[PDB]
């Protein structure tokens, strides 16, 4: 194997290149948020550029997870990045609800390589997901859930005054 | 001719002339519409102050031109300067769909003169429309759909915190 | 169609969004390429951060054309980022060859668009091809030219010292 | 016992001393390795410079185990440091190796005392290990496991100029 591998197993390896791939894949539906944003139909500038940061730190992850595989000495396999499920966002609330569906989604699939960990006794992986990943996972999760909330009780999507001032003063 | 005209062809000159004549009219049109927002029972001073900026730029715009005409050895010819459509422009929003429509005239006017400088093979014609119009005109033109939008909505005119709010927190 | 929409062809919308999927897919095989050189076994890190910074500039090439799209009034339709044609990249010259070749497809791609905006009449998207992606093609295509002409010289990838030496002096 | 001991085995604590005379033994093998290439007939200056370092911070990680020993109730009992297995190191490369070797064996007891304080139900001991020391034990296979790498692909230590420019170019 590798010069530096140590208690590294292969099922590790596995779920890591998997979770590199779920993290370049929600990086790449938080850039189609972006970009629905920025229509010219739609046109919140703050909506596409906090869409456009959460993408960007989706692909920090990513590599993060990256330089942990060469690190241990597990070899990196890419797969295809899957198209996100739709280009129409259809609102602000809309695209709220579904990224924190998202990073729901992406903390579950670190809970399993959590476990996974554990299971294989890799005190090393363990510590890596708890400290670099499943803290941000909930501060990430909380705080799409309070702006879900904040949209909802100003009545968006309907009332249309509510993404706006969403727009301006939360994300603004 | 001029001791420094070269390729430059009287159908050109012609244009450019049409060309200076629109971007004045386009100047006191923004002006128009300035002077309407700052009156007593309107009272949207950065509406105004918008219009007006716009205005002093489709001004610079004509001396540009004005500048290139006589760098190619073209003569200027000035013609009136039409007054605006109305002096009640109404509402907020509908002063920026207007704006969007005089915009949207302005660049296609620009298109036409820029495909006369390709027919008549102007190379140094077509890089000036190109380099300082066109891609002005395509940021103007997006700019101010996106205000549209946004207007359309909040509820403007009906909603009568809908301009306030957009002067407030867009325009200001 | 869209409120700012004006002389934007259909075919000219696909094949921006096109070009968005290779510009994309070229950053996913520069991060493959990135991460081949920071395995224990090959250790040329600056080599790797050499092509960490070109997948980082291929994005940055994707979301301006994207905001291109978004600003005529097209829509942005994505498709899946296909994986890379390999996860080894066998040598510091193999992986500059590849990405010659590959800076090379992207060019012809952008040479093909830049056709078919001149066959359909559009100044302002032959203007923006023209200068903020065929004058950075074929400086990057030089400058790897340049690279792999150097490598080449210095008998890499048979002579070790080569590759080593070229990621200090060169890339370092 | 300690007025301050609380979930503490007395297991934990033999291993803390096991590990604390481990890590002084590695320090004592990089002052060993540091001396070697500071001899007149080697003469690798940064080589020795690396290696006074490495063996500077493993006397710190003594310490920090000693620390924690002290601060958890326990009692350090403090055994002999042997004397390295060698005092001739045969050059840069085997000196790497064998670094690498130490290295790995050091991660390895480390591994094995995480498993006692996970077996012990001691979070306190496992949140230390982790933290503090099972990271940096991969960052240091890693970084020599990339030495190694580049020295044998530079041709040491039969190529005599390898050595020389792997000391000025790398570890200088
Ligand atoms: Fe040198």
């Amino acid at each position: 194997p590798s010069q530096v591998r140590q208690n590294y197993h292969q099922d590790a390896e596995a779920a890591i290149n998997r979770q590199i791939n779920l993290e370049l894949y929600a990086s790449y539906v938080y850039l189609s948020m972006s970009c629905y944003f920025d229509r010219d139909d739609v046109a919140l500038k703050n909506f596409a550029k906090y869409f456009l940061h959460q993408s960007h730190e989706e692909r920090e992850h990513a590599e993060k997870l990256m330089k942990l595989q060469n690190q241990r000495g597990g070899r990196i396999f890419l797969q295809d990045i899957k198209k996100p499920d739709r280009d129409d966002w259809e609102s602000g609330l809309n695209a709220m609800e579904c990224a924190l569906h998202l990073e729901k989604s992406v903390n579950q699939s670190l809970l399993e390589l959590h476990k996974l960990a554990t299971d294989k006794n890799d005190p090393h992986l363990c510590d890596f997901i708890e400290t670099y990943y499943l803290s941000e996972q909930v501060k990430s999760i909380k705080e799409l859930g309070d702006h879900v909330t904040n949209l909802r009780k100003m009545g968006a999507p309907e009332a249309g005054m509510a993404e706006y001032l969403f727009d301006k003063h939360t994300l603004g």
